[PDB]
């Protein structure tokens, strides 16, 4: 009945709360495809995944398949304009991206729902006749090198590659994924390689249709999506490439029983423990890896972490199966170490083996599997609806692993109980497979080897057999017990009926001196979850730097205490967030509403009758010290972003202020602080989800009552509710702050043009300008000028004030990035004058679609409202108000605004810049305007003292 379509799959099993409609099918050419029909989606999306990635790079050009990924975007035969694709999305409310794993390259985009076809068509071309333009290839190789450069100094990446580089060197596993300027131009030049050819070769070899999965999601009928996909994608070449496999492990027991001593960049202290295991993927229906993962990783009473944490040796632990490739995986157990811990490593690893030994002696436990099976089934049934980009991307990957029908459920549902497999994998977690890496500053000087790509310093040893034998004889250890029934598993999921007096936006259903309660019963998502947000205002949480440190430490200590208890709930999909703000504290409780008042009570109770364990205090303080220090190792752009926040906020305590005031925090002094901070508060809360007005009031009152009883809390005076103001920069003024980043050899810059207060009109002016320049900023500063990998434009908003910001991390100097951005601003004024009246309306419509996307999941609606509430703006209808107004703006309005606030010689141009310089300093392109001469900020206080502050914004 149809020659283009091999199979039509069946009734892809979905959660019965999922209203979206699905069809899977194999094409003639072998492409696996899922089609998602959602007649209500605001954005359509699609994704393609090719089962080939950087493991299939040729040896002589590292990171080629990653680089090829970068180039599919920059031009194809049918749509040859360098940024046809980029621009097409921008103009139609879309966004796009790609990643490359060892074994996949994965491409996704989303677009306004009615331009799915336009978007999708420009997209199919990536896989049919791309161009790899000679001029692009040349330019874009720099993007890759920046991306690598960004990664060079960050520990996560260094360890990641140092693993690869200590396995069998002949194994594809050992390769360098990212690539750089050296590997992809400098060197293929030296060895006479035409790269455009080499890209064409690879794309031709491997981007074969039998290695591809597609997901398309749109408002269209399933039958409509079907036709569309067949049209755009039947034309893909089947080169019948055999799928690569790696049946032989890269860790070969020439490589087992090794210890590695590693020098970190940040001052961190972890121990990595790895075991090579076979590929468990096929066992997905029983999932032994998860089971042993669930147990070893456990954090409850009688768990492994519990003991290590109790001898003060470790703080956090992570265990479980680790993805490798077709043919191999790892099983890992990783901990961070205390100072004491770093000296009892041998011991810690022994404790790990005692726990494994316990699991062997107890045997595999069906009741535990039954629990995992039940949590997973509940998780699946009541899973939140996904944003379409993530969703298509995600399924496109897993289409390569599961029958069409199982794609939605395969990652969730458990079916087979498999003692044998559990017992089999358990047999591999033995000292004679073990690999140990310790990462610590204490190995500086003491290392003797260097990893070539990132420059990592390490020493390598055999583990002395004394020590292996010593681990092999792991006794049972009475302090280790399996978890007991998880009491927190939800049993009640009944959706309460929508009330007689329910409203579309959160209602102010309580306004005492103690508390302001915002509430809305869920009229949208119908899952048995709720979101409970509380802002606790106390002025002592930021009164000074020392107090700030205590507010923090207090909160960490508390979290640390409850960890054992709450982890049970985390697994039952009930979780909490608790950190300190400049305003006081913040507390979220998210998840299956069923046992939710219970966790809340246990938190507030613990919070208000807290007892501090000295040894916990000691450790967490040392951790926080390192933590503050380690800011000096963060990326140049975060540095620049931070300094700006420091420059434009009425009050803010610097990292050095905090760390110097931190040696001053004794155990007795914190013990005073807590009862003190809790003594007067005000509380604003949003309660949102499957709960009733009375359930809500009860919860709010219950919180208050617990503080009143146990901490004697009373109300703050309304006038103590200081919110903080933004600094107000003069007309035609330009200030520069300058610092150096000591770790990173990129530099960074933020430029901020301050405009005015937030207001329906000023808001849209900035937003619309932001939109029109969004994609050209990126296309000019990265694609053409290749100034860096990190290139960001868009609105900035703080303390009620707003403006335009640019962020760039780059090889070239800040004063230079300044000129190219200011140059760019003129290019924009020109092309706004030049751009068609319909071209202009696209951007309006585009920003409108963007602004109007309905939240898909409950906690995404919550976020929007909490936005309004913590900002004291309380404009729950902003999206409608503000769109209405946007639709009535003209080319003329936006030019005035630009010539008013933004242009180089603007009447009211307020401009500050942060230049963060790299470790080491002190044409084809358009006309940069000559700039004023800046006022170089030398002192953050002398700076803020001498300028007006802005008014805080008006409510309602
Ligand atoms: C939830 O059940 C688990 O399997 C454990 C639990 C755990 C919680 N805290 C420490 N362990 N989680 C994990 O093992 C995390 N995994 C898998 C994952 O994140 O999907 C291991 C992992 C994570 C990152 C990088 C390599 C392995
Ligand atoms: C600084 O700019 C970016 O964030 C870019 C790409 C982008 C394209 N259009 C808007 N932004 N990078 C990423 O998002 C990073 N990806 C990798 C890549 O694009 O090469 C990281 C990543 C890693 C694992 C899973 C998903 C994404
Ligand atoms: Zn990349």
């Amino acid at each position: 009945n149809n020659p283009a379509i091999k199979r039509i799959g069946n009734h892809i099993t979905k959660s019965p709360e999922d209203k979206r409609e699905y069809r899977g099918l194999e094409l003639a050419n072998g492409i696996k495809v899922l089609l998602i029909s959602d007649p209500t989606t605001d954005k359509s999306s699609a994704a393609l995944d090719v089962h080939i990635g950087s493991l299939s790079d040729p040896p002589n050009i590292a990171g080629l398949s990653h680089f090829l990924e970068h180039m599919l975007f920059l031009g194809t035969k049918k749509y040859p304009k360098e940024n046809e694709y980029s621009q097409f999305l921008s103009e139609h409310a879309g966004s796009s991206n790609a990643f490359t794993s060892g074994e996949h390259t994965n491409y996704y985009f989303d677009v306004s729902h009615e331009h799915l076809e336009g978007a999708l068509d420009r997209f199919a071309q990536f896989f049919l006749s791309p161009l790899f333009d000679e001029s692009a290839k040349d330019r874009e190789v720099n993007a890759v090198d920046s991306e690598h450069e960004k990664n060079v100094m960050n520990d996560a990446w260094r360890l990641f590659q140092l693993e690869k580089a200590t396995g069998n060197p002949k194994h594809p596993f050992s390769k360098f994924g990212t690539g750089n300027k050296y590997t992809l131009e400098t060197r293929p030049n030296q060895e006479g390689i035409d790269v455009r050819q080499e890209l064409l070769k690879f794309h031709s070899a491997y981007y074969s249709s039998n290695l591809m999965a597609v997901v398309v999601l749109g408002r269209e009928s399933l039958d409509d999506l079907t036709n569309l996909v067949v049209k755009l994608f039947s034309e893909v070449e089947n080169k019948n490439v055999p799928l690569p496999e790696f049946p032989e492990h890269p860790f070969q027991e020439e490589h087992l029983k090794q210890l590695y001593k590693i020098v970190p960049i940040k001052d961190i202290r972890n121990l990595y423990v790895t075991f090579p295991i076979p590929d468990l993927q096929k066992y997905y229906k029983s999932n032994p890896g998860h089971y042993l993962g669930h147990l070893i990783g456990h954090e409850g009473p009688g768990s492994l972490l519990s003991e290590l944490k109790s001898k003060g040796w470790v703080n956090t632990l992570v265990g479980g199966q680790k993805e490798g490739a077709r043919g191999f995986m790892f099983f890992i157990i990783n901990v961070d170490l205390t100072e004491e811990g770093l000296l009892h490593v041998e011991d810690i690893i022994l404790h790990m083996f005692q726990y494994i030994q316990k699991l062997r002696a107890e045997g595999p436990q069906e009741w535990v599997f039954q629990e995992l099976k039940d949590l997973n089934a509940v998780a699946f049934r009541f899973k939140d609806k996904e944003r379409p980009r993530g969703y298509t991307s995600k399924i496109a990957g897993i289409l390569h692993y599961y029958p069409l029908e199982e794609v939605l459920t395969a990652e969730y549902l458990l079916e087979e109980f498999r003692p044998d497999l559990i017992e089999m994998v358990l047999d591999k977690l033995r000292p004679e497979n073990v690999r140990v890496a310790i990462v610590s500053k204490s190995f500086e000087g003491k290392t003797d080897r260097t990893e070539e790509w990132y420059g990592t310093q390490y020493k390598q040893e055999a583990i002395p057999d004394e020590v292996i034998k010593k681990w092999q004889n792991a006794d049972l250890n009475g302090k280790f017990k399996l978890p007991t029934k998880n009491e927190f598993i939800p049993t009640n999921f009944e959706i309460l009926p929508l009330e007689k007096e329910a409203t579309p936006y959160p209602a102010l259903i309580k306004d005492t001196a103690m508390s302001k309660l915002w509430f809305k019963q869920d009229d949208k998502f119908f899952l048995p979850k709720a979101n409970l947000n509380f802002e606790f205002f106390s002025p002592f949480a930021y009164v000074d730097p020392l107090h700030s440190n205590m507010a923090y430490l207090y909160l960490e200590l508390l979290k640390d205490s409850l960890n054992e208890y709450a982890y049970a709930a985390e697994l039952a999909g009930l979780s909490y967030d608790l950190q300190n703000t400049i305003y006081g504290m913040y507390l979220s409780v998210k998840g299956y509403n069923d046992k939710q008042p219970i966790l809340l009570k246990k938190i507030i109770e613990k919070m208000a009758t807290f007892e501090i364990d000295e040894k916990r205090f000691e450790i967490i303080k040392e951790a926080y010290m390192r933590s503050l220090n380690n800011f000096r190792a963060e990326q140049p752009h975060q540095h620049a972003m931070y300094y700006l926040r420091l420059l434009m906020t009425e009050v803010a305590w610097t990292k050095d202020e905090l760390k110097e005031a931190l040696d001053d925090v004794t155990l007795p002094r914190l013990k005073a602080f807590i009862p003190q901070l809790l003594s007067r508060l005000h509380i604003e809360a949003l309660l949102h989800g499957n709960i009733t007005k009375q359930a809500a009031l009860g919860i709010m009152q219950m919180v208050e009552d617990t503080l009143i009883e146990h901490a004697h809390t009373k109300p703050l005076l309304p006038s103590q509710l200081v919110r903080y103001r933004e600094v107000q920069l003069p007309d035609r003024g330009w200030f520069v702050y300058q610092q150096r980043n000591e770790v990173h050899n990129n530099s960074g810059i933020e430029i901020y043009y301050q405009t005015d207060m937030q207001s329906t009109s000023e808001n849209m002016f900035l937003e619309l300008f932001a939109q029109i320049i969004s994609e050209p900023a990126f296309n000019t500063l990265r694609t053409k000028e290749q100034l860096g990998y990190i290139v960001f434009s868009g609105p900035r908003r703080a303390n009620g004030i707003q403006g335009l910001r640019f962020i760039i991390q780059s090889e070239k100097p800040p004063h230079y990035l300044e000129s190219r951005v200011e140059a760019f601003l003129i290019t924009m004024e020109k092309s706004i004058e030049d751009m068609t009246e319909e071209a202009f309306q696209k951007h309006i419509q585009a920003l409108a679609i963007r602004r109007l996307d309905k939240p898909k999941k409950l906690s995404a609606e919550s976020a929007k409202y909490w936005g309004e509430i913590i900002s004291q703006q309380y404009n729950f209808d902003r999206d409608n108000t503000e769109v209405a107004y946007l639709k009535t703006l003209t080319k003329e309005d936006i030019i005035k605004f630009y010539k008013e606030m933004l242009a180089v010689d603007a009447p009211r141009r307020h401009k500050v810049s942060v230049h963060v310089l790299a470790r080491e300093m002190d044409i084809n392109l358009s006309q940069a305007p000559a700039l004023p001469q800046p006022e170089v900020i030398q002192n953050m206080t002398e700076f803020k003292r001498g300028l007006p502050l802005f008014p805080l914004v008006k409510p309602h």
